[PDB]
């Protein structure tokens, strides 16, 4: 929390910063947002001023979650196609390079596969929140009607106390109060349960995806460790590379580890 | 690798699938790509048909990597603003909800902070690859000139063997061959080193980011475990919630764990 | 499996590739398919959109199998006529060539004979699959009627619960369910048996045909080993060739080996 504990907008030194200086900021960060034109802004603004006042914020949150989920699909597609392009480019080189590049592309290819399942779970969580939005939006009109009846009673009492509509209006008010007494309870009963369930599901999905990505990256580093390099003098010929079998075993082990992993067998143990 | 080992495009059953059935595919996946208009396609196509033939593919890969890095910035911004909106919405509710929601927003807020550093490291890796692209593009013209000289010699020998330009052309050819003999060696010397260094850096960054995200999610689940829920009957009043101190300790522990973590202290140990 | 384990569409090196470099791709592979006009496409498309939905795919598979079987007949006829043409051409040459060519044509002539029996067995397998297609297509309407009755009951219950048609419709539904309970079992009983029998028959036919072809080719090489060649200087006369008897013994042995071979005496023993 650099922003919270200091007025500075920079990054405070840490263990990672002390071990390795932070890299310079990315140069391809333009001033213009370019957030997919005005479609995002329209989807963001139109949803917050149409329906009932009680459920106005959750609709905006649902729309923003939809935009968040939409972006990751494009990211995953671009990464997969980048892996394909790297594999295509690696062909017209030396034997060892034409194999290590292909294996790295194959390994990189699974990030999009993981992201697809992550997106599906994200959509499930978004639907779970939409349910709460819907129920609260349906709940609001009862309290609206009760307030209207109370205001009508208050005005008609001031206008003239001799009107015969006092008794019927009072009975309607007590009926509306009796209805709202259970309406509020049934509204408050399910929010703390559905929110908890949705957030638990989201956190479990995040943990699983992160652990799978970390395992894939570790095995990719293990495979890349095999790529031998040494300076070559002009006129010399490098020895014939014979490492085809080891890479196959490495990727087979990667597949076995990815398939065998379960949620209960999580490697990361938070303190 | 479902695609590789089976002609089916579906997902083969696994341990996670057996434990929990896969969720249905996301409904908000339209047929139209909508990949930021035609700007992406133009950046993708114009770069592959302008420069030298040798370095045509790496320029396309660099552009695609730039698009990949650009997408994650928008994703992180949208996620951060979603967290802000959730924190804003959680205010007008019960005391426990008005605090758990704020703490969850605060915890979610750091994903964008991690993504910024990930993007910076991605840009560094992209520059490292661009260096190889540049050097190979500069290398190609020497072999181009050597091929041109060889073709000229071959044609002029056929035209008439009595020309006095045979000796000078042969000397130029041997000079170009002597130059290319060291040009090829100096081209091949640095590729296997720079590629290895860039990919090692990228994998280290991926591992660090994934482990930090997993730790944050685990501590978020630990904090959310405190949110007590129980059904309430109409007319009843829930007991006053007193859990302010525990959440502060939880987030302080999260900050301490995030700051203390180092690369050498990685929790995940690939087999 | 080059396609599965690598994004490349080329061929990975193997023992045969290392021993002998792969030949260049055939030059007479035009871009246009020329798959017998549009008759194949019409037979392929019309069959998949006419009958019941359940048995739509197996009809397409049967049609494609028919096309596959049809192609091999033309291939065998062309190969036989090629052998005849080679035998005709070999007449107007030296004595040894006018005999070796005839013997090779005679040996080549049996490939079409083997292909005819292979085609017959292929047709038998196709009929076996057509039986399954027919039975499943006949099975589907029972479940169709049950679904229709269920939908009618569901709609009529909503329309008005006081209708006297509830009891009769429920009895019809339970009758249809009792029928479908045995219909599904009788459908699933025979598929796993007929498919297994057909595929076993097809594999046995393939093994027999391949082994016979290999034996014929081996004996053809043995016969061709007799054709002596030596460079001849101008003005010299080659010695009179006397090898008529050996070729007759070779082809007699080929006939005896082809006739004696049985399925139980298969030379190839898979590990
Ligand atoms: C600076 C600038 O104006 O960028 C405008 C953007 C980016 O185009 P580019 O990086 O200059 O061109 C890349 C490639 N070399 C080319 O010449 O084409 O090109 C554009 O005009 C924006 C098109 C969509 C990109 C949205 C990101 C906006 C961030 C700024
Ligand atoms: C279906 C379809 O045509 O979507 C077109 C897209 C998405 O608009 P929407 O989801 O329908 O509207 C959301 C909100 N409820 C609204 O009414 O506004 O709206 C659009 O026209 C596309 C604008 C940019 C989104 C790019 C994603 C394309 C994927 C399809
Ligand atoms: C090239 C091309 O256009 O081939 C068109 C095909 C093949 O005719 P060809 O090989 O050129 O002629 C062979 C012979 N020397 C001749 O002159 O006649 O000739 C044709 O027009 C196609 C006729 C049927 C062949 C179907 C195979 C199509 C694959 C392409
Ligand atoms: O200043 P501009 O007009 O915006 O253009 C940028 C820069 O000037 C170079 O043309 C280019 O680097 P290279 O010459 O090395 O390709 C870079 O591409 P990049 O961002 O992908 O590195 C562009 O973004
Ligand atoms: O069919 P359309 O015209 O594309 O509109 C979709 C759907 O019909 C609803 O209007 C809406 O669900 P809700 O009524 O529950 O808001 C949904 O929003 P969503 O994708 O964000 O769920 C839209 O995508
Ligand atoms: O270019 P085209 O018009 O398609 O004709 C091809 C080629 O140019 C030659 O005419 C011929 O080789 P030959 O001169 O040696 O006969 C070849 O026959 P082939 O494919 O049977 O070898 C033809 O396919």
């Amino acid at each position: 929390m650099h922003r919270t504990y200091s007025l500075r907008n920079s990054r405070a030194p840490t263990a990672s910063q002390l071990q390795n200086p932070p890299p310079p900021p990315s140069t391809t960060k333009g001033r213009f947002f370019g957030k997919g034109g005005l479609a995002y802004s329209f989807r963001r603004s139109a949803a917050g001023a149409f329906g009932p006042e009680l459920s106005r914020k959750l609709s905006q949150l649902v729309k923003i979650e939809k935009n968040v989920l939409r972006s990751m699909e494009l990211t995953a597609n671009e990464r997969r196609d980048a892996a394909k392009q790297l594999s295509i480019w690696g062909l017209e080189n030396d034997d060892d390079v034409s194999d290590i590049t292909d294996k790295l592309g194959v390994l990189i290819y699974e990030v999009s596969e993981l992201d697809d399942q992550f997106i599906d779970r994200y959509d499930q969580y978004r639907l779970t929140l939409k349910s709460i939005r819907d129920i609260e939006g349906s709940v609001q009109p009862s309290r609206d009607r009760k307030d209207k009846i109370t205001d009508k009673i208050a005005y008609l009492k001031y206008k003239d106390p001799q009107s015969p509509k006092i008794e019927v209006l009072e009975q309607e008010l007590v009926r509306a109060e009796a209805e709202s007494l259970v309406a509020e309870a049934q509204l408050s009963n399910i929010t703390r349960s559905k929110l908890r369930a949705a957030f638990n599901y989201q956190f479990d999905s995040i943990i699983e995806h992160s652990e799978k990505i970390a395992l894939i990256a570790g095995y990719g580093k293990a495979l890349l460790e095999l790529l031998d390099d040494s300076p070559v003098t002009p006129g010399e010929t490098r020895p014939a590379y014979d490492g085809y079998e080891a890479s196959k075993q490495i990727i087979i082990d990667a597949e076995s580890a990815l398939n065998e992993w379960t949620l209960d067998s999580a490697q990361v143990k938070p303190t």
